[PDB]
């Protein structure tokens, strides 16, 4: 009987964790836009790593899911590619980052609907 609170709380707490791991990525997204410094692009990397952590393990410990899942990982970390190499090479006027990561986001929000 303690062992159904148990899960309970346990899904409560992983599920915390999980929308506050949301609210780090849109939070650090936002400030890498207000200035594109190094240390905030790795707040942005970093929450987005901690944000597929957390999914993989709810969506695994649960085929169609998988295999977004892997796929739309694929296209983060691309884009994720994109953005980073094109801070380093400085090309400012056409990186257009307000957008990249709202595009970005987007697809860290489909993951968290699923």
């Amino acid at each position: 009987e303690f062992f159904d609170i148990l899960e309970d709380v346990k899904e409560d707490h992983f599920e915390k964790l999980l929308e506050e791991a949301v609210e780090e990525v849109i939070d650090s997204g936002n400030e890498l836009v207000r200035s594109p410094t190094p240390s905030n692009l790795k707040r942005y990397k970093n929450a987005i790593k901690e944000f597929l952590k957390l999914i993989e393990k709810k969506i695994y410990k649960l085929n169609s899911g998988r295999a977004r899942l892997h796929l739309v990982v694929e296209e983060v970390n691309e884009k994720l590619m994109d953005l980073t190499e094109k801070i380093m090479k400085n090309e400012w006027q056409t990186i257009n980052l307000a957008a990249r990561i709202e595009e970005i986001n987007g697809l860290i929000l489909n993951l968290y609907r699923e």
